[PDB]
C-alpha cells in the first residue's frame, strides 16, 4: 500500500527502452488519476483519466511547459473501472511513449519534450490505491 | 529547486505544535498557489491565494470532503507579490491552523476535519519556484 501522491524518481533519467509498470486499484468514488513525467516543473507527459468530466469518462494527455498546458490529446476508450484493479505500462520509444492498460495498447504520446534524459521522475497521483510502481529496461 | 507540485508527507500525522515552513518565489505572471493539507481523499485545509480572480487578488480557504468543497473563507489582505520571495509558516493549534506569511500573522482556519492526526501530507502547488518545504515540532 504505497502513499499517493507517489513519487517515482528515475535515477538515471528516461531513456528509450525504459518500461514502467504501475499496479493499483481505482478508488470506489474516483474522479481523476494522473501520471506525470517531469522535467523540472515542466510535465513532459501528463496522462490523466477523468471519470467525471461533466458526467463523461475521457483520457486527457498533454505537456506543461512554463506553467502553460499545450494541445490536449483526448480519447474516449477508457479502460479503468471504479473500485477495480488496473495495470498501466509505459514503454519509452525514441519518438513516443506507448501506454498499455490491462495488457492492451491504449495510446501513443509523441514526445514534445525532446530532452528525454532530463525527465527525472514520474509522479503518480489521484484516486487510486497504489500497489506497485517500478521501472526497468527491456 | 524542488519540483512542483510537491508533496511533503508528514510522518506520524499532523499534531498540535507542528510547524510547517515553505519558502519560495512567486512566478512573475502567477495566477494561483495552493497548499492542501490532505486526509485520505479529502482536503482538510486548502489555502489558495488567487492573483487574478476576475482581476482581484484574494485568498480563499476551504475544506474538500467526498469531493465537495464547503464554506469558503475569503480575505483581501494579500501578502504575495509576483516574482518576489515569500515565506509561509503554518502552526497547528488544537482549534485552528495559524498561517503567517513573511513572519506576519495572516489568518486562522478553524478545523473542520477534526481527526487531526489523519492529516498525513501537505501538497504544495501552483505558480511558484519552491525552494524549501519542511516540518518540525515547536
Ligand atoms: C477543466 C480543465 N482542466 C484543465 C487542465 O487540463 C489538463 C491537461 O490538458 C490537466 O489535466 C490539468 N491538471 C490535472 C491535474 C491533476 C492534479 C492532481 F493532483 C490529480 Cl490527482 C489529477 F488526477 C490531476 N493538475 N493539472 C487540468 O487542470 C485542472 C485545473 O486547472 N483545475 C481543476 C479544476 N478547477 C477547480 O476545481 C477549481 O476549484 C476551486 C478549488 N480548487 C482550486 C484548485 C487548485 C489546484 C491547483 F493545482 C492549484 Cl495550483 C491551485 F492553485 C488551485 N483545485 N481546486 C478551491 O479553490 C475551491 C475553494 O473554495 O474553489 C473552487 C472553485 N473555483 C471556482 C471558480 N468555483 N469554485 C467552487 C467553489 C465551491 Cl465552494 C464550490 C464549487 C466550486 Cl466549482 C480549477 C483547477 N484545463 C485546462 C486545459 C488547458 Cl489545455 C489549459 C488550461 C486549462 Cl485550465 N481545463
Ligand atoms: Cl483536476
Ligand atoms: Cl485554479
Amino acid at each position: 500500500p504505497l502513499i499517493v501522491p507517489y513519487n517515482l524518481p528515475l535515477p538515471g533519467g528516461v531513456v528509450p527502452r525504459m518500461l514502467i509498470t504501475i499496479l493499483g486499484t481505482v478508488k470506489p468514488n474516483a474522479n481523476r488519476i494522473a501520471l506525470d513525467f517531469q522535467r523540472g516543473n515542466d510535465v513532459a507527459f501528463h496522462f490523466n483519466p477523468r471519470f467525471n468530466e461533466n458526467n463523461r469518462r475521457v483520457i486527457v494527455c498533454n505537456t506543461k511547459l512554463d506553467n502553460n498546458w499545450g494541445r490536449e490529446e483526448r480519447q474516449s476508450v477508457f479502460p479503468f473501472e471504479s473500485g477495480k484493479p488496473f495495470k498501466i505500462q509505459v514503454l519509452v520509444e525514441p519518438d513516443h511513449f506507448k501506454v498499455a492498460v490491462n495488457d492492451a495498447h491504449l495510446l501513443q504520446y509523441n514526445h514534445r519534450v525532446k530532452k528525454l534524459n532530463e525527465i527525472s521522475k514520474l509522479g503518480i497521483s489521484g484516486d487510486i490505491d497504489l500497489t506497485s510502481a517500478s521501472y526497468t529496461m527491456i
